[PDB]
């Protein structure tokens, strides 16, 4: 409800909803050129991480790594369907 | 192109994520006073309040980056 807790729930809500408009356009355009398979998905999934944690680590990198291999799957799953 | 372009991105991405909403974390944190008596009641009714108007994968790194931060909040203090 209007409570606190309300409050900074839908707070959130707003916070995901501008981290999905504004980069999930771009996890599809990495996606379709790196063109992942499920041979070759967990393999560039380390690869990238690595990459990614080269120049540090924080909560943020974090998030935006959990949410482009929740797209990665996403991708290599629907892509196969036939 | 190669993945170290696409982890190069993400850097890039995950900074701007960092600096965008780590200070509203911490003014909700400030508001929240949240203990080790309440955080994971907390945690519960704020992920409530946030789902009821929808999910994607956007609210649920959300909501992670937050609850890791709640969790440090009362680690750190508390
Ligand atoms: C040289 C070269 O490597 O070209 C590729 C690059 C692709 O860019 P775009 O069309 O936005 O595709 C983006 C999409 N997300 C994707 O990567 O699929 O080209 C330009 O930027 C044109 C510059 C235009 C020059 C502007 C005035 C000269
Ligand atoms: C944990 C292993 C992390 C292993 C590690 O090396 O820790 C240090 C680093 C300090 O970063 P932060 O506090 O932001 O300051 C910049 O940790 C995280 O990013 C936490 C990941 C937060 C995960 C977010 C939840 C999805
Ligand atoms: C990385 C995201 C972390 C998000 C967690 C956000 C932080 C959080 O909720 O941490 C507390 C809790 C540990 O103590 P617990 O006895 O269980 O809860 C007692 C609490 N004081 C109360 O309100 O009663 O952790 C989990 O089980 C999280 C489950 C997931
Ligand atoms: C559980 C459940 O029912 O989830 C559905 C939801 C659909 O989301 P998305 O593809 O944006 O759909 C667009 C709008 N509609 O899933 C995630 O949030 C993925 C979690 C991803 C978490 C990343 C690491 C766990």
């Amino acid at each position: 409800g209007s409570s606190t807790m309300g409050q900074v729930g839908r707070q959130l809500a707003i916070i995901g909803d501008d981290i999905n408009r504004r980069y999930d356009s771009e996890f599809q355009t990495m996606l379709q050129h790196l063109q992942p398979t499920a041979e070759n998905a967990y393999e560039y999934f380390t690869k990238i991480a690595t990459s990614l944690f080269e120049s540090g680590i924080n909560w943020g990198r974090v998030v935006a790594l959990l949410g482009f291999g929740y797209r990665l799957a996403l991708h290599v799953y629907q892509h196969g369907l036939t």
